[PDB]
């Protein structure tokens, strides 16, 4: 993104993970969302709680 980034905390190659982060997480919420919602069935206090389960990955840092 920028042109003056640091080699420590993020380079930029930590930055734009956490953009490809959420881009797997921010458009499916409107583009598959439906069809896990719809195969889960359940309600929006699940979806949720199926990423919310899959941002960690087994990390919870």
């Amino acid at each position: 993104g920028d042109e003056k980034r640091p080699r420590t905390a993020f380079s930029s190659e930590q930055l734009a993970r956490a953009k490809r982060e959420f881009n797997e997480n921010r458009y499916l919420t409107e583009r598959r969302r439906q069809q896990l919602s719809s195969e889960l069935g359940l309600n929006e206090a699940q979806i949720k709680i199926w990423f919310q389960n899959k941002r960690a990955k087994i990390r919870r840092s």
